[PDB]
């Protein structure tokens, strides 16, 4: 079913997140963290204040995919375990629970625009690109469905 998505989904707020590595991604679905920019960073932390969910939409640079997606559990924190990233200056860690880990080529998303980036596929965007709700909310379930999840936790922590 979708019933518990879409309401993990309801007034969430959206952000493409794109990865210059596989590996990022895959650290970050085995260990449920993730870290940014401080200027991605900063506008993370207030999305997450002022949400009852934050959503995170991955993609690996020259993929042609996106690789899942995750909701924020925690505004970013420095001092934890430290997190061995694939890099070419991160600022903390945010802690976020998988919603879907498998992928949706953007073959299938090709109808969807996003407002806040002048209404260009939303695939197009920089690291950190807010996605408006309708277009995130569809981004979102056009994802094959995640068997492996159980969102009833998730709920719990809005
Ligand atoms: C796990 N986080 C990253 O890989 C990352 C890298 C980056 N610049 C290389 C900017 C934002 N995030």
């Amino acid at each position: 079913g979708t019933s518990k998505l879409k309401y993990v989904l309801q007034d969430a707020r959206f952000f493409l997140i794109k990865s210059n590595n596989h590996e990022n991604v895959s650290l970050a679905k085995a260990k449920g963290v993730w870290s940014t920019l401080p200027v991605n960073e900063k506008k993370l932390n207030l999305a997450f204040r002022s949400a009852r969910s934050v959503i995170l939409i991955f993609s690996v640079r020259e993929s042609g995919k996106f690789q899942g997606f995750a909701r924020l559990s925690s505004e970013s924190h420095h001092g934890g375990s430290p997190i061995h990233w694939v890099l070419p200056m991160l600022g903390g860690v945010f802690k976020i629970d998988w919603i879907c880990r498998r992928e949706l080529p953007f073959t299938k998303s090709a109808h969807l625009t996003n407002p806040w980036n002048e209404h260009k596929p939303v695939k197009i965007g920089r690291d950190g690109q807010e996605i408006e709700l309708e277009c995130g909310t569809q981004l979102c379930l056009l994802f094959p469905p995640d068997e492996s999840i159980d969102l009833y936790q998730v709920i719990h922590k809005m």
